[PDB]
């Protein structure tokens, strides 16, 4: 079995001469001269986590331009030998984060890139999924600039009706990227917290910088407040849970920054949209299609060219390991000869 970096990375004949490309959220992660379809590929050791399981599901279930999809896996023909699981999947030139770091993006890039997110969005909401984990490092991007949505490890079906929670509840997705009511009272159940995400992702790419870039969790909320200004009357009386308005009632008094005045060189459509994706109440926040069809997306938007999934995609959490080998198993069958 081949070797990396004085580790097993066992993926057999089929995939050769592999190169180090580093670490991702799950293990090391290699590219690999696919014999059979003559292309580099990308190729990531696993080695369950609830959140392997969660992520094979749904990218088998889902097929789409701006998904990413699982090509292959490779592991052992029985549970008793199967340690680590290898997902094969295109092998793409660099992700949002690696490009936002290095390059500053045209108005057109900025354009494409959103829309593209947006059309992928579209078909994972259709599906009644959350990714939940939107941000630069899991938005691929080809040499051509194809952008893929991955990481589907934090995903959840939507459940708007068991969405509230108390104030101050622990959460597991990206600080920067988390929507302010994640802080108040959202267990991130909604639609709404995916396109927060989408709307810090756009400020990001206007300025190469991450919008609210807080230290810890009640610090992102204060850096949220630091650019949209104290909620209204009206969105504060929405939040009927006590600690959390009286909380917000506690701070002094802030003052909006104008888009503008953030963003000086920004398409004034562009704008216009951030500010409906990045709108405090979730309630009153734009949803994927509506945004689809915002001035800025003109040139791009097609209902007809953005699809749908076929069917809702229907837990994980309550089944001991032995039950969640097995499951990984058995979802991987197909991929043997
Ligand atoms: C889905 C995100 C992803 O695949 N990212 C990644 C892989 C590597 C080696 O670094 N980042
Ligand atoms: C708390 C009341 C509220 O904001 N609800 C709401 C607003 C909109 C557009 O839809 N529901
Ligand atoms: C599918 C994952 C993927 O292609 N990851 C890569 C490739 C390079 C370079 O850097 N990350």
């Amino acid at each position: 079995p081949e070797m990396v970096r004085g580790q097993v990375f066992d993926v057999g004949p089929r995939y050769t001469n592999l190169s180090y490309i580093g670490e991702g959220a799950y293990g090391m992660v290699c590219s690999a001269y696919d014999n059979v379809n003559k292309v580099r590929v990308a190729i990531k050791k696993i080695s369950y986590c609830q959140r392997t399981l969660r992520e094979i599901k749904i990218l088998l279930r889902f097929r789409h331009e701006n998904i990413i999809g699982i090509n292959d896996i490779i592991r052992a023909p029985t549970i008793e030998q199967m340690k680590d699981v290898y997902i094969v999947q295109d092998l793409m030139e660099t992700d949002l984060y690696k490009l936002l770091k290095t390059q500053h993006l045209s108005n057109d890039h900025i354009c494409y890139f959103l829309y593209q997110i947006l059309r992928g969005l579209k078909y994972i909401h259709s599906a009644n999924v959350l990714h939940r984990d939107l941000k630069p490092s899991n938005l691929l991007l080809n040499t051509t600039c194809d952008l893929k949505i991955c990481d589907f490890g934090l995903a959840r079906v939507a459940d708007p009706d068991h969405d509230h929670t108390g104030f101050l509840t622990e959460y597991v997705a990206t600080r920067w990227y988390r929507a302010p009511e994640i802080m108040l009272n959202s267990k991130g159940y909604t639609k709404s917290i995916d396109i927060w995400s989408v709307g810090c992702i756009l400020a990001e790419m206007l300025s190469n910088r991450p919008i609210f870039p807080g230290k810890h969790y009640l610090d992102q909320l204060n850096h949220i407040l630091g650019i949209l200004g104290s909620p209204s009357q009206e969105d504060l009386n929405c939040i009927i849970n006590l600690k959390a308005r009286n909380y917000l009632l506690s701070l002094p008094h802030k003052n909006k920054v104008p888009w503008n005045r953030l963003f000086p060189n920004a398409d004034s459509k562009a704008l216009d949209l951030l500010d409906k994706m990045l709108t405090f109440n979730p309630h009153k926040r734009i949803e994927v299609e509506q945004a689809l069809a915002h001035p800025y997306l003109e040139q791009y938007y097609d209902p007809s060219d953005e699809p749908i999934a076929e069917a809702p995609f229907k837990e994980l959490d309550d089944l001991p390991k032995e039950k969640l080998k097995e499951l990984i198993f058995e979802e991987t069958a197909r991929f043997q000869p």
